[PDB]
């Protein structure tokens, strides 16, 4: 069933829901609700989909979809499409410390950003993920629209039954 390469990341599999917040120098701060699904099809990658919506009115905000590849155990390539007209490849590493997994990725570690002609200018994205039992937390830093690399997002999600 599960590819041997994915064994360390098996706790990621399933549905996650929670809430986060974000900011950037060029915008007003915001909050969001988030739903994530990790799945697989028997190969050395997870499938991944995210949908976010406004806490106030449940209006859809951001989504993202793609794949978490294991480039040999310990190595990850996160490959994503964004509905804002942007593609992202983040590269990095993970550690297992008992029930804690830590993933550290960046477009800056031989990753990629692609921009559609009508997209906003994003030039780097960094992601830090922590899975501690039934809790998934992350921060995302962004270099974009004239601003240095800095926080855009962070959230805390919980495993769904
Ligand atoms: C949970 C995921 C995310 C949420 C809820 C979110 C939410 C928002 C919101 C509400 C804004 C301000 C309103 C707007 O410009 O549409 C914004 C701006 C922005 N976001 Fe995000 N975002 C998320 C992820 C991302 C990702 C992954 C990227 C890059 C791929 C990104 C890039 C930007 C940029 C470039 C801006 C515009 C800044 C400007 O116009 O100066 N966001 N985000
Ligand atoms: C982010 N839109």
């Amino acid at each position: 069933d599960l590819a041997p390469a994915l064994q360390a990341l098996s706790p990621l599999l399933g549905s996650w829901a929670g809430r986060g917040a974000g900011k950037y120098p060029t915008i007003r701060p915001f909050e969001y609700l988030e739903e994530v699904v990790f799945a697989h099809v028997g190969k050395p990658f997870l499938t991944y989909t995210q949908q976010t919506r406004a806490v106030a009115d449940g209006k859809p905000l951001h989504s993202e979809t793609g794949y978490l590849r294991v480039c040999r155990p310990g190595c990850v390539e996160l490959v994503l499409a964004h509905p804002s007209g942007i593609t992202e490849i983040e590269v990095g590493t993970y550690s297992v410390t008992g029930d804690v997994i830590e993933l550290e990725l960046s477009t800056r570690a031989d990753g990629s950003i692609g921009l559609a002609p009508t997209a906003k200018e994003v030039t780097a994205l960094d992601r830090s993920y922590r899975i501690d039992g039934d809790e998934l937390s992350y921060s995302l830093q962004m270099r974009a629209v004239g601003q240095p690399l800095q926080d855009h997002l962070a959230a805390v999600l919980h495993r769904q039954r």
